[PDB]
C-alpha cells in the first residue's frame, strides 16, 4: 500500500479535530481539547488503491521556526478548513495557503478547500463564494459536516487524489 501524509490546517474552532476523528473513528466529538496537536493513522481504499494515511491535526501557537517549517514540509497534502458560519476563518484561508506554498517551495501544492459545519442553518460564507476562491486556486472545494459525516470521507479522499495526480 501507498502512504500519504496529510495535514489539516485552519483557524481555531472550525472543526479540524472533529473532522479528523469523524474519519478515523467514524464518530463526532463535540468538545476536543483545542490545544492538542496529534497524529492519526488509518488505511482506507481510494478508487481501488489501498492507501495508508497519516493525518496531522494541527493546533497550538502560530510559529515559523526552521524546525516547525521542516516538520510542516513533511506533509504531502493539506486540508484548509474553515467554518461556513465564521467569516474570519474563511478570510484566513489565504494565510494558510500562502504559508503552505512557502514551506513547500511550490505554487501547485495538493490541497482541498473544506467548508465545515454545513449542518448549521445560518450560513455567512456562501457556497459559490468559496467555490470561486478554490477555482482561482485550482484546488477542489468540498463542504463537510463532522456531526453528520457529510462529505468527511469525500474531502479526505479528494486530497489523496490530488497527491496522486501531482506525483505522476
Ligand atoms: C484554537 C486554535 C487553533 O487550533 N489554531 C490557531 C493557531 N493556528 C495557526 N494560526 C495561524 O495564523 C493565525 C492567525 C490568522 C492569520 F491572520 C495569521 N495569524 C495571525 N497560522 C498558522 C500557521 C501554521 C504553519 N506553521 C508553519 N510553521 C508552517 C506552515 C506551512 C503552517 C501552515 F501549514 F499551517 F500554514 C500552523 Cl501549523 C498553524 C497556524 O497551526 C494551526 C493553529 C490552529
Ligand atoms: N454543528 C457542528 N459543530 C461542529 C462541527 N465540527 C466541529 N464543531 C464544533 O466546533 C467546536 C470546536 O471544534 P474543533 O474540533 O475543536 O475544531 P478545531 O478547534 O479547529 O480543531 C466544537 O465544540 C464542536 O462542537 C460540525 O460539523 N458541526
Ligand atoms: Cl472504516
Ligand atoms: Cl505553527
Ligand atoms: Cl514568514
Ligand atoms: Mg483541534
Amino acid at each position: 500500500s501507498t502512504e500519504y501524509k496529510l495535514v489539516v490546517v485552519g483557524a481555531g474552532d472550525v472543526g479540524k479535530s472533529a473532522l479528523t476523528i469523524q474519519l478515523i473513528q467514524n464518530h463526532f466529538v463535540d468538545e476536543y481539547d483545542p490545544t492538542i496537536e496529534d497524529s492519526y493513522r488509518k488505511q482506507v481504499v481510494i478508487d481501488g488503491e489501498t492507501c495508508l494515511l497519516d493525518i496531522l491535526d494541527t493546533a497550538g501557537q502560530e510559529e515559523y521556526s526552521a524546525m516547525r517549517d521542516q516538520y510542516m514540509r513533511t506533509g504531502e497534502g493539506f486540508l484548509c478548513v474553515f467554518a461556513i458560519n465564521n467569516t474570519k476563518s474563511f478570510e484566513d484561508i489565504h494565510h494558510y495557503r500562502e504559508q503552505i506554498k512557502r514551506v513547500k517551495d511550490s505554487e501547485d501544492v495538493p490541497m482541498v478547500l473544506v467548508g465545515n459545519k454545513c449542518d448549521l442553518p445560518s450560513r455567512t460564507v456562501d457556497t459559490k463564494q468559496a467555490q470561486d476562491l478554490a477555482r482561482s486556486y485550482g484546488i477542489p472545494f468540498i463542504e463537510t459536516s463532522a456531526k453528520t459525516r457529510q462529505g468527511v470521507d469525500d474531502a479526505f479522499y479528494t486530497l489523496v487524489r490530488e497527491i496522486r495526480k501531482h506525483k505522476e
